[PDB]
DNA sequence: AGGACCC
DNA sequence: GGGGTCCT
């Protein structure tokens, strides 16, 4: 009645496995996808030479000379692949998240509650999971929770099979009864494998954690001040004082993060549908001084109009961000954002009104006088309606 | 407009 | 990096 199966499917190594089958050249090579500076990821023949996910390119190259290099900026086919994969995922069942262009999860319950009615009970006892049980944990089949996580793994195998099947891509899928558990299952078996977590092996998954940042929800900053209070382990997590945790944390924080550390997550599987903004950015070293900015502006513009374009619905609100240095200080962007006109928004004649909006909105934020040093310049379209 | 989080 | 999400 309350209890739910999801699925969160991972796609292994996305944007090398993209790369690869647009050269197969590349399939028995060592390779690594580079943005700027950095390998931001690579396939598992890379990984088995030490060459790290966001690794830099010296430091990759000085530990897998071989290392072939592909340029990875432009995001338009890992972005299109990641449509159909959820679009796939979709038509297994119409609940799915994205997390990223490479995760997704999906509320499984309604599916698994269908094809079990469909059993006829004589059949119930034939029920076998597919891929990893998480533990080795003994499956009870008198225990109507590990039946349904069972079929559940059936469910994840058959959405795996079809998206090789149908897309050529591999990934892990890890099955579980909320979408904490069943992110971190998913990881459990990899490359190409899924695992299954039957609910008396949650603790056992929890405390395989060896610091409180692996849970997903808790990222930087938070970690940095459960650190300061001196909490490192998922179980100081879980024996660390409510109260004093709320008055640190807020109690948004204090109360969603300490169920976190206990395998407890309530948070829905919700439907992600089309995107609800499109951005484009780049990055440099002061290349960016001074309305050698007008020009990148355009550039991201014109790349932004044509996925508008394409989508079909129309953004009623247009934003500048850009980034400054040096020296070495805090992460922190500015940005400037204001309606779209009216009669702007019906796609020189788009391009002029719009870079004119950009540079007014850039004016805003930089003294073109007296200035100051550029590292990054975006635009992102929204409030697409 | 900026902050936290995610990939 | 080069994207995204939602909340304050
Ligand atoms: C975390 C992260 C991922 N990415 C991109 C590169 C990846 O192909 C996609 C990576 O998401 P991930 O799922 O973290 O990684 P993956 O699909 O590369 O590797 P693994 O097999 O362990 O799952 O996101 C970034 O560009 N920056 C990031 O910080
Ligand atoms: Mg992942
Ligand atoms: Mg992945
Ligand atoms: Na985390």
């Amino acid at each position: 009645a309350s209890s739910r199966v999801i699925v969160h499917v991972d796609l292994d190594c996305f944007y090398a496995q993209v790369e690869m089958i647009s050269n197969p050249e590349l399939k028995d090579k060592p390779l690594g996808v580079q943005q700027k500076y950095l390998v931001v990821t690579c396939n598992y023949e890379a990984r088995k030479l030490g060459v790290k996910k966001l690794m830099n390119v010296r430091d990759a190259k000085e530990k897998c000379p071989q290392l072939v290099l592909v340029n990875g900026e432009d995001l338009t086919r890992y972005r299109e692949m990641s449509y159909k994969v959820t679009e796939l995922l979709e038509e297994f069942s119409p609940v799915v998240e994205r997390l990223g262009f490479d995760e997704n999860f999906v509320d499984l319950t309604e599916m698994v509650e269908k094809r079990l009615q469909q059993l006829q009970s004589d059949e119930l006892s034939a029920v076998t999971v597919s891929g990893h049980v998480y533990n080795n944990q003994s499956i009870n089949l008198l225990d109507v929770l590990h039946i349904r996580l069972l079929v559940g793994s059936q469910i994840a195998a058959e959405m795996r099979e079809a998206m090789y099947n149908q897309l050529g891509l591999t990934g892990c899928a890890g099955v579980a009864s909320n979408k904490l558990l069943a992110k971190l299952v998913s990881g459990v078996f990899k490359p190409n494998q899924q695992t299954v977590l039957l609910p008396e092996s949650c603790q056992h998954l929890i405390h395989s954690l060896n610091h409180i940042k692996e849970i997903p929800g808790i990222g930087y900053k938070t970690a940095k001040c459960l650190e300061a209070l001196g909490i490192n382990s998922v179980r100081d997590l879980q024996t660390f004082s409510p109260k004093i945790l709320e008055k640190e944390l807020g109690i948004s924080v204090a109360q969603r993060i300490q169920k976190l550390s206990f395998g407890e997550d309530n948070s829905p599987v919700i439907l992600s549908g089309p995107p609800q903004s499109f951005s484009e950015e780049d990055s440099f070293k002061k290349c960016s001084s001074e309305v050698e900015a007008k020009n990148k502006i355009e550039e991201l513009l014109a790349s932004l109009l044509n996925r508008v374009c394409q989508d079909g619905r129309k953004p009623h609100t247009v934003r500048l961000i850009i980034r400054r240095y040096s020296s070495e200080k805090h992460y922190g962007r500015e940005s400037r954002q204001c309606p779209i006109p009216s009669h702007v928004i019906q796609k020189y004649d788009v391009m002029t009104p719009m870079v004119d909006i950009l540079m007014k909105l850039f004016r805003n934020m930089v003294n073109v006088k007296m200035p100051f040093h550029l590292t990054l310049l975006s635009v992102c379209f929204c409030n697409l309606k």
